[PDB]
């Protein structure tokens, strides 16, 4: 039977919040540091590697495959500057990404440029961004170490290939645009006290701001930019105009997809970089849309936004005048992607789940669709002078495709620059299918299903995929993991775009967002059900899986019919709904899920709170929660807060209940390939395990 799980305190403390007792028996989850929970997280890891002893040898096994799995070399888009190609390339095992320094496009011997390998000693340091001068000898990058948000800015001139002093401290969300020859803008964070371990703290965002440094100076001359005292909350970003005349500020509240853009003029004069703070134009100061910036011509000024559009649309607007006039309305698509070159406009849309390329000089905007295969777009390099454009597709069945065009005419100049082919795989062993099936609302959502052809049965390990939330749309993306499950298990992968997401643009995301968050919910669950009148799953053989938001998805659905599901995981998922509020970027996420002030939106909050909503005496699936010690985009003590009730609240009926938590990890974002491929292949030895799934030869 079940192993004796680890003897978990009970804490006494009950807090009321809105005139209403939420007792918590595990509140000391607050501080890592505390002696109770790193002896209860080394008790917890214990357990599972008693329990994972059974299948060990499998375990192994399957890491051997996955890693032979992942073994290709990735490359990325390539870049044209100063006629140099730069592009991102990996080995294949190696811990980090490396750049490529190309003389030609068919180049043979491209050397190394940017290197973040020898960083640190256990590659925990991941590039984060990069930023190019416009005279083309200079560039800055900005990376993170130990998995920890805060990063650090480093600046590299390309000629000599040497390091340079200049370095900062505690950024975050970094956005680095030069200006000329001289200085760059940045974003900073308030200056932190103390000694605590960078990047692990839980205090919340605030009285942040946006300032210029320039180069050949230290950064005590660093004179701020802006600064909003009526609003600390919110979150904004700076961007530098290609006409070098302007400067564009974009300020954001919380996370939902509404910002205020303030255009501001330059002066010439060297000592006016912190002689006078610079004025705005109001050019748009309420929160009506995302009012994201393409180009400028002159005094024109070209946006996508979602004002007057649910399904976003390209409107020029000019600033010196007030005036706004439509150029290209929206289609029945919804804008994935966008840029402005000379005179095209070239648009990505994500119509259907795909990306169709459309491009539609300025004098008729007719969209005209130039072929490219099924795919979806990942990376996107475009510069408004430049005649060169470049982009790399990939899906569930194409590993990636690295494509370049030239923008003069794509009629006959669409080119094929490098595939991230795989060895021992064959895309027609696979084969993936739309599917429509309706909700409660009577209105058919889409959904995707990949399956190798032949064996499929409803009998046959199903695995179900969805995150749906942020507006971010879950489109289709090649995996190493899901790859091994589908052609070494022989199971099928199914994705669903839930109502919520961006699938659909900013109305289904309004939908699905506050008041009607619970209906997504109610969606995942039909999923699921279709797949089993349908004949592609059963309830012994189905495992659905997400992260952040989409493993909620997944707590929160077994709560409304645990038996209809029987393998189930989480990865550093929200799950403490009741004070999601206070800790980490959480604030943000107020504005997509109900602020907790706000009597009607804590109605539904406790409604589907997923930390207390769990029940005893019901069967429950067996959960597995996955989370790391340096986690702060998650605060990682929600998660295990979740497992702290199920100790308590299913002796030995349910489950079984598993939580790994790795010391010295990240969060997602530039994840060490071995310790992201450890813990995928141990996801998978696990979910396997609990389906029943065996090898197949």
């Amino acid at each position: 039977m079940r192993s004796v799980y680890p003897l978990a305190r009970r804490s006494m403390a009950a807090y009321t919040m809105h005139n209403m007792t939420v007792p918590e028996p595990y509140d000391y989850l607050e501080d890592p540091e505390n002696p109770e929970t790193k002896t209860f997280v080394n008790e917890q890891n214990a357990f599972f590697e008693e329990y994972f002893a059974s299948e060990a040898e499998l375990r192994k096994k399957i890491f051997e495959s996955i890693s032979n799995s992942q073994d290709y070399p990735r490359t990325s888009n390539p870049s044209y500057i100063n006629g140099h190609y730069y592009y991102y390339h990996n080995s294949g095992l190696q811990n980090q990404s490396v750049l490529m320094r190309a003389m030609s496009l068919t180049d043979t011997a491209p050397s190394i440029f940017l290197d973040p390998n020898s960083m640190s000693s256990d590659g925990t340091t991941a590039l984060k961004a990069t930023a190019w001068s416009e005279d083309e000898s200079m560039l800055a990058y900005s990376l993170s170490d130990k998995g920890s948000d805060w990063q650090r800015i480093h600046v590299r001139r390309a000629d000599t290939v040497e390091d340079t002093s200049d370095v900062i401290e505690w950024a975050k969300f970094t956005a680095i645009a030069w200006w000329h020859n001289l200085g760059f803008f940045y974003t900073r964070y308030p200056a932190l006290q103390g000694d605590v371990d960078k990047g692990a703290e839980t205090d919340a965002a605030q009285d942040a701001f946006i300032c210029f440094h320039r180069i050949g100076r230290p950064q005590d001359e660093d004179v701020v930019i802006l600064s909003v005292p009526e609003h600390p909350q919110w979150n904004m970003g700076a961007s530098v105009s290609d006409c070098h005349s302007y400067v564009i500020v974009v300020l954001f509240d919380g996370c939902e997809p509404h910002n205020l853009v303030w255009v501001a003029e330059l002066p010439s004069v060297e000592k006016g970089l912190g002689s006078e703070p610079l004025v705005f134009k109001k050019l748009v100061n309420e929160f009506a849309g995302r009012y994201t910036y393409l180009g400028n011509e002159g005094s024109t000024f070209y946006f996508v936004t979602t004002r007057d559009a649910p399904r976003k649309k390209i409107v020029s607007i000019d600033i010196h005048t007030g005036q706004e006039t439509v150029i290209v309305e929206q289609q029945r698509s919804v804008l994935s992607q966008a840029a402005l070159v000379k005179k095209t406009l070239l648009l990505a849309y994500l119509e259907d789940v795909k990306d169709v390329f459309y491009y539609c000089r300025l004098e008729d905007p007719t969209l005209n669709a130039i072929p490219l295969p099924i795919g979806t777009i990942t990376s996107f390099f475009s510069d408004r002078k430049k005649d060169f454009v470049s982009f790399k597709i990939t899906s569930f069945l194409l590993p990636g495709r690295s494509f370049f065009l030239d923008i003069n005419d794509p009629q006959s100049s669409l080119r094929v620059f490098k595939d991230d082919t795989v060895e021992g795989l064959l895309v027609d062993d696979f084969v993936t299918e739309q599917t429509f099936y309706n909700s409660s609302d009577g209105v058919r959502i889409p959904m995707f299903i990949v399956y190798r052809k032949g064996s499929v049965s409803s009998e046959s390990p199903l695995l179900l995929y969805g995150y749906g939330g942020f507006n971010i749309p879950l489109t289709p993306a090649f995996s190493s993991s899901r790859m091994v499950f589908l052609r070494d298990l022989g199971g099928v992968l199914a994705v669903l775009n839930i109502r919520g997401g961006g699938e659909y643009g900013e109305e289904w995301h309004d939908a699905g967002r506050r008041a009607c968050k619970q209906n997504c919910f109610t969606d995942f669950i039909e999923g699921a059900k279709f797949l089993h009148r349908q004949g592609y799953g059963s309830p012994q053989t189905t495992a659905i899986m997400g992260g952040s938001n989409g493993g909620l998805l997944v707590a929160a659905v077994a709560n409304q019919a645990p038996e209809l599901f029987r393998c189930v995981v989480c990865r550093v998922g929200v799950l403490d709904m009741y004070k999601f509020h206070k800790f980490t970027i959480g604030h943000a996420w107020k504005s997509d899920y109900g602020d907790p002030e706000k009597e009607e939106d804590f109605r539904v909050l406790q409604q589907y709170s997923p930390l207390h909503n769990i029940k005893s005496g019901i069967k429950y699936p067996a959960i597995l929660v996955v989370t790391g010690d340096h986690d702060d985009r998650v605060v990682p003590l929600h998660s295990l807060k979740y497992v702290a009730t199920l100790q308590h609240m299913n002796p030995n009926e349910g489950g079984p209940f598993l939580a790994r938590i790795e010391v010295a990890a990240g969060h997602g974002a530039g994840k060490p390939t071995s310790k992201i491929l450890r813990e995928a292949g141990d996801i998978y030895t696990f979910i396997a395990k609990n389906i029943n799934a065996s090898w197949k030869e």
